[PDB]
């Protein structure tokens, strides 16, 4: 397929997935409420959840995909057994420390929390920790999955996990709070086992040769891949820091930021890397083409985003004691943060497009600019200017890196830049003329007709293009 398509698919698919993330969340809340019990699943679950994010974005597959792909039969087959066997012994040592040291464990990513809380995720650690095995095979999975252009189903798996987690929920009435927490465990071995056919079509090894090499590219890939986790991070302690009654508005806009950003900030990035791994010597042309692309996703759900931030903050958020002054605050954060949406996008996408024909270097620079900009841009100007400075330096730090990064790569679709902002504006228009109640579902259906506007006037304005698609169809 086209990167267009793929990364359609692989947008539509993560949707649903992040519906039925919805929908557990909703359980959580009904079944949990607030409890310190649901807090301690959370401190429990955060290190897998972790390793599941940033690998569905690419930190695995920017390693593996380009060594895996440039290789074959005995070699390839080498190659991976490396791969698994090197980090299944990591993995054992920190599943079996984890056993030996859960309080340490616990007070590392459980900090700040009550003592009760910590008590009882020190039991639940017991049943996460095993998931990050499952996950890491997951990865791996999903990355040749990648390689041979399949990125729907791929992208569909979490739900798998969402499904067992539901379930669990569901069955804690009679169970309590250790039957999602086995969910999870569940869900994460489903999801591999829904995939396993990609590892085990390989003949297996009893080596580790190519693991110090893989390693090589994986520590720099992977630490550029997970830039915005750190920027996240960076953000939550600066807030914490200068304005602790600001963190809520914060984590509230970033939670729903995780959306936009998972449906078009990485979707490209994530095709374009086998696109170029296999057809090496067309970097410049597939890089062109995913830049093209990447712009005609992340533009409008800016645009649109921006001027629907309050409405959808209002939905989510404004219930109970939050009122329409903090619904306010959180969509100005928000928007700081929607802001960035594009920079990231063309970062993801110049970096995967690096690691296709293994030039780590090169974003491994971007990644430390973005995120060193970030936390001075943070310090300087976080206590001034509060969280919604904090979040805009977080896109500030995204635009010095792209600037840095298409400095590198020497080209940009400029031509494509205007009609993909003209096609948004022509969209904006629209759904502006369609803002004219105070309902508070409208704005989903002004979501739907934001998109049917930008999509009809997108296939007007690249006419030609639909045009040649068509009759090579056809042909
Ligand atoms: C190659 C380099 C690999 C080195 C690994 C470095 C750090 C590993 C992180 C240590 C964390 C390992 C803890 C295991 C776990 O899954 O705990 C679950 C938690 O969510 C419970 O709250
Ligand atoms: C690989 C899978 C191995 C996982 C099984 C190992 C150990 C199971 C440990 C079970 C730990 C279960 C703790 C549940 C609990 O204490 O609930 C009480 C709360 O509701 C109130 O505090
Ligand atoms: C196929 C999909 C299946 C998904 C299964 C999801 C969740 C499994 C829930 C099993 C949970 C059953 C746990 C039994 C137990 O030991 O309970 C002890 C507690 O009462 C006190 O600590
Ligand atoms: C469903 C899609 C509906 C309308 C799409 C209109 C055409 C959209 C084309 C957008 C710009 C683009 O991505 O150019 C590079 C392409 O070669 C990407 O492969
Ligand atoms: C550079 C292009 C950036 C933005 C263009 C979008 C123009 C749209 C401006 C939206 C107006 C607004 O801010 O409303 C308040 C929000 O809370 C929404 O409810
Ligand atoms: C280079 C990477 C990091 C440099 C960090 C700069 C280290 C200096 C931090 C100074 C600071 O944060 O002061 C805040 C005061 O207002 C206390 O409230
Ligand atoms: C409000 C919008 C009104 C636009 C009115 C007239 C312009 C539409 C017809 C002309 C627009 C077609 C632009 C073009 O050359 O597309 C080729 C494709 C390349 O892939
Ligand atoms: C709703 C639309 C659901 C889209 C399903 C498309 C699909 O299943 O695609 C799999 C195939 O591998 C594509 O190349
Ligand atoms: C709201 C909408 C909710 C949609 C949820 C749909 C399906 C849930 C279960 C789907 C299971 C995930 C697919 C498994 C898979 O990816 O199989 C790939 C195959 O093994 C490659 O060889
Ligand atoms: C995966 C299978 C079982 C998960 C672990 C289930 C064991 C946890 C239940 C321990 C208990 O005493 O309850
Ligand atoms: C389920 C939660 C815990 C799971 C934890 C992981 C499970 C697997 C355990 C150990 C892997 C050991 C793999 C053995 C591969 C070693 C091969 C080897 O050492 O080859 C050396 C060769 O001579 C030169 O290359
Ligand atoms: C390298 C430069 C490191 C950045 C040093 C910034 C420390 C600072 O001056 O923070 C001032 C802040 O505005 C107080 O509210
Ligand atoms: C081009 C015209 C585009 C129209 C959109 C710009 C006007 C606008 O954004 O108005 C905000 C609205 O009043 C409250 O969100
Ligand atoms: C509301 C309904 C809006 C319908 C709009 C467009 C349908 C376009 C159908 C043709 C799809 C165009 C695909 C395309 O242009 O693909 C480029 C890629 O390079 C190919 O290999
Ligand atoms: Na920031």
């Amino acid at each position: 397929m086209s990167i267009l398509f793929s990364s359609i698919l692989f947008s539509i698919a993560t949707f649903f997935s992040r519906i039925l993330g919805l929908f557990r969340d909703v359980l959580f809340a009904k079944y949990f409420g607030v409890s310190y019990e649901l807090d301690a699943y959370f401190i429990a679950i955060m290190f897998p959840f972790f390793l599941r994010k940033v690998f569905g974005e690419g930190a695995m597959s920017s390693a593996f995909v380009p060594l895996y792909s440039e290789k074959s039969g005995e070699e390839k087959d080498k190659f991976l057994s490396s791969v698994i066997n090197g980090f299944s012994l990591i993995i054992l040592a920190l599943v079996i420390l984890s056993y030996f040291f859960p309080e340490l464990i616990i007070n590392l990513f459980g900090a700040g929390s009550s003592h009760e809380t910590k008590i009882l995720a020190k039991k639940l650690l017991l049943i996460t920790s095993p998931s990050i095995y499952f996950i890491f095979l997951w990865a791996i999975s999903y990355s040749i999955l990648n390689t041979n252009n399949k990125f729907f189903w791929p992208a569909l798996t979490p739900s798998i996990s969402n499904i067992t987690i539901i379930i669990g929920t569901f069955l804690s009435t009679k169970y309590g709070i250790i039957s999602p927490t086995i969910g999870f465990l569940i869900g994460s071995i489903l999801m591999f086992f829904s995939i396993i056919k990609s590892i085990i079509k390989h003949k297996y090894y009893f080596t580790i040769k190519h693991f110090p090499h893989f390693l090589k590219l994986f520590f720099p890939t992977f630490m550029t891949m997970v830039v915005s986790q750190i920027n996240t991070v960076v953000d939550m302690n600066v807030v914490s820091f200068y304005d602790k009654g600001s963190i809520s508005y914060l984590q509230y806009a970033s939670r729903f930021y995780l959306l936009p950003y998972g449906l078009f900030a990485v979707s490209v990035s994530t095709v374009v890397l086998s696109k170029i791994s296999n057809d090496r010597k067309n970097f410049n042309y597939h890089l062109n083409d995913a830049l093209k692309t990447t712009l005609f996703f992340t533009i409008p759900s800016m645009v649109g985003l921006i001027f629907l931030s309050t409405p959808i903050i209002r939905f989510f958020y404004e219930h109970g004691a939050f009122t329409s002054k903090d619904t306010l605050i959180t969509s100005k954060i928000l928007i700081a943060y929607t802001l960035g949406l594009p920079f990231y996008g063309i970062y993801s996408t110049i970096s995967r497009s690096y690691h296709a024909i293994k030039n780590t270097k090169t974003p491994f620079i971007a990644a430390t600019i973005v995120s060193l900009s970030n936390i001075i841009l943070d310090i300087i100007f976080g206590l001034k200017y509060g969280p919604i400075g904090v979040a805009l330096a977080t896109s500030i730090a995204g635009i010095i890196g792209v600037l840095y990064l298409l400095f590198s790569v020497k080209t940009f679709p400029i031509k494509d830049f205007l009609k993909i902002s003209l096609n948004s504006l022509i969209m904006l228009f629209v759904i502006y003329l369609t803002d004219f109640t105070d309902n508070e579902f409208w704005f989903l259906i002004q979501i739907l007709i934001g998109i049917l506007v930008y999509l009809i006037f997108s296939s007007i304005f690249y006419r030609d293009l639909i045009r040649r698609f068509l009759y090579a169809r056809k042909k």
